[PDB]
């Protein structure tokens, strides 16, 4: 089997309040997935955040990433492969990371709660175009889930969270009982947090770069972490507190 590693959210803007992509931080955040050797990043943004529609239109259309590579419309930077996402929040005030190509990204209500599960899983299904709905940290407090049995329905994996790696085991027996892949991720609205957990997952085929499409249709996919995670989420905790 040949392997990639990907944290399958990330945020680029530090606050749902901020208007400007601070690209300073955004290359900070960058640089150190170059350095935790990751293959890929997927930028689940708040799509409610007040500056998600600059940010996505920077990063893949204006290509306006200092640093940042554009062929066939697949963002590099220095390698590391930067894929387009978005995390909502639902009617039941869970979050699920989504995974498809921009044009459907765009064009997803963007209030807070304006899917229910079941509504996204239909109009993304309506569109014929491929898209993977990832459950993000669904044991976190303000954040779980009242109906687990029709979350296996409709969405494709449990994701391991970073911030949450002393409950793993939780997470890990949910995607068992649901009988569905884990990913991991960081959840890194800092540069300090990026790569805290990952997804590995199997291409098929010749040794290549990997695509957004590419990571969409991956399935048996599963996380990794390290005893050292945790602190990272620890230190990120105490850099977001000090810039207040
Ligand atoms: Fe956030
Ligand atoms: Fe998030």
């Amino acid at each position: 089997m040949n392997r990639k590693v990907v944290d399958t959210h990330v945020h680029l803007l530090l606050s749902k309040k901020q208007r400007v992509p601070d690209w300073a931080a955004i290359k900070r955040m960058l640089d150190v997935a170059k350095v935790d050797e990751l293959d890929a990043l997927c930028v689940t943004e708040h799509i409610e955040a007040d500056g998600y529609q600059t940010l996505m239109e920077g990063l893949f259309v204006e290509n306006r990433l200092p640093g940042g590579d554009q062929h066939a419309g697949r963002l590099t930077y220095q390698g590391v492969a930067i894929f387009p996402g978005a995390e909502l929040e639902l009617a039941n005030r869970t979050n699920v990371g989504v995974h498809t190509d921009l044009e459907g990204l765009l064009a997803l209500d963007r209030a807070p709660g304006a899917y229910t599960l079941e509504r996204l899983h239909a109009v993304l299904e309506q569109r014929g175009r491929p898209f993977k709905l990832v459950a993000h940290h669904i044991f976190w407090p303000g954040k779980t889930c009242d109906d687990l049995q029709a979350l296996g329905r409709y969405v494709n994996a449990i994701e391991v969270p970073a911030k949450d790696l002393a409950n793993a085991q939780n997470y890990v027996a949910l995607a068992e009982t649901l009988a569905l892949d884990t990913t991991g991720g960081s959840d890194a609205h800092t540069f300090i947090q990026v790569g805290a957990c990952r997804t590995a997952f199997e291409l098929p085929g010749s040794v290549r770069d990997c695509t957004a499409q590419d990571w969409i249709s991956s399935r048996q996919t599963s996380h990794l972490f390290t005893a050292q995670s945790p602190r990272l989420v620890v230190m990120s905790n105490i850099y977001r507190q000090s810039l207040m």
